[PDB]
């Protein structure tokens, strides 16, 4: 038998244990084209068509995005956009109204209801028209059987939509 | 009724989705003493005491090392240190053997099993004595009533204790 | 040395593996008054005030109703009622209109909007009159610092509200 | 105007709220057969060798059985069993010992430690040889690349081994 002392220098008491965090994917799409018919007589929608190419999404991370491409997300080979169709705008007030419409994600149609909120209806610099507007409203992966594999648990079943939208008059 | 463009600058097409992630905390304490009697003859531990200061915990984060201490994990204030105490050392071969002792985490007590893993006994530069050695083993937070409030889900039950120490013989 | 053959009948080849698991607790109130003042000449809700007995929560189970009543849920002792004010009904159409009111949870307020959907103005059996309707959406645990403890991913932060009512006319 | 007094005999003050639950799966085999080579002079294994029909499995549940033979599991089509080879029997006492030996999993081999602990060496009714041992220790799922596609947070990356034996002498 002998007697030591730590070098305290080289010596570590040390652990590790596993936990979980709760965190938000932010991201948007770079490219999509709309068709958008609005009357500032009356504050009310008449058409609104949004087209998005899956390929331009982008949630500030290179690996994540060609991930939301493959089979377990997107299929963008196969489904290279998803669109959005008005089909009713109903008004609450001038600022506040109800859209429904029809959205398709790699070819599955549901139909959702988004928030509209006028941002504010103006006559721009040159005396011609622009407006701001938003359109919020949550989507369920499960509705558009999106991404089957991953589980509700892993990945939020819960899609928020946060559309915001400057825009000028045209001719 | 009127058609407008979308000035794509300050038009933002957007999306937010919540995931879990799990990691490793990983962490030591910068204060600690220990007793340590051991034969290079027979490679056989027979005596080692340890007293951590729970004060002194590191986990590269400043608000979660204080957090540690409060009632919800070490009650620092009330138990300011964890021990250990050996009370068998059951030798497998010159390298590796299983040590059994009682560690004390809050007031409370139980007995664990280390894997006990001799990295090397040598004589040193001045040709008094060293060892190098290591002890491993995963606790149970349920075992010894630790963090009740926090789910086993949130945080893991299961906490791994690598003691990695350098070490030179006494007087 | 010597060989064995296995019993079949008294031998186990076994395993443990730890899962999660997604779930709904859907539960009601046994307990609550309200006040209901509507307009079907034009389909408004003019003034609609509940109040819900904390202490009557019901999710077809005994141990965790109780467990609700504590400090780390509604601390049904100091505030042993919750209650909604409405503020503003927008009306849709006649079947559909959006309500603005103050909810109060342990004597933390805040305004939420439900989704009006009425189910059918009716004259009763004895022509006096009948309604049934719906009120529908989604707060935050977040916004009313409730079960502050309970992380938001053990339990989730929103709360779906479905309160279905059928109601006669008074005197 | 008008006034109404809800039926709270057909009115329903309701909540829905997701929250996770976290349980063990427990589940044997069915069918394997093993070597058992045991000298009781010494209580010292000489060969163990295992092999499990992996489409023997039970977890008391029909459709989670037939699931755990696809390809997101054990692709009991291409690989029908799992092995365990014993390369090593390092003793400890007469009750314990470390038994280190190679584990297979859809063709992916590792070498594993379990522990032995001795339950009782006997000669049975008939003067012939009984013996009951356990063998215990924990495997990790990314180990051997298995359910890759299932994230460890959804299920535990450990696996708990328990296999209890009892067994005759031969011939
Ligand atoms: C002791 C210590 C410090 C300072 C550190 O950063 N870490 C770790 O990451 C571990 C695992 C240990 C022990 N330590
Ligand atoms: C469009 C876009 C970019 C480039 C970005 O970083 N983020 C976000 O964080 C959100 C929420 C959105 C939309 N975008
Ligand atoms: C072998 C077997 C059966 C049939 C069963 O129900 N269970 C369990 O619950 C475990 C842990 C084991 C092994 N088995
Ligand atoms: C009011 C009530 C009872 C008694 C019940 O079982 N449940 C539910 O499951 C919901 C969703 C509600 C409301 N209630």
């Amino acid at each position: 038998m002998k007697e030591y002392t730590l070098d305290k220098a080289h010596t570590d008491v040390g652990f590790k244990i596993k936990h979980l965090q709760i965190s938000n994917v932010k991201g948007c799409f770079k490219d999509y084209s709309a068709v958008i018919d609005f009357d500032p007589a009356s504050a009310e929608f008449k058409k609104l068509d949004v087209t998005i190419k899956i390929a331009s999404v982008n949630t500030e991370n290179q690996t994540r995005d060609n991930h939301l491409q493959q089979d377990d997300f997107f299929k963008a080979k196969k489904y290279p956009d998803m669109t959005f169709t008005m089909k009713k705008y109903e008004k609450i007030d001038n600022e506040k109204g109800k859209m429904t419409g029809t959205l398709t994600i790699a070819g599955v149609s549901k139909d959702i209801v988004l928030d509209a909120e006028i941002g504010g209806v103006a006559k721009g610099k040159d005396g011609k028209e622009k407006i701001g507007f938003s359109l919020n409203g949550k989507i369920k992966r499960s509705d558009f059987k999106f991404a089957t594999s991953t589980s509700t648990i892993t990945l939020s079943d819960d899609i928020n939509l946060n559309i915001e939208v400057e825009a000028n008059e045209k001719e």
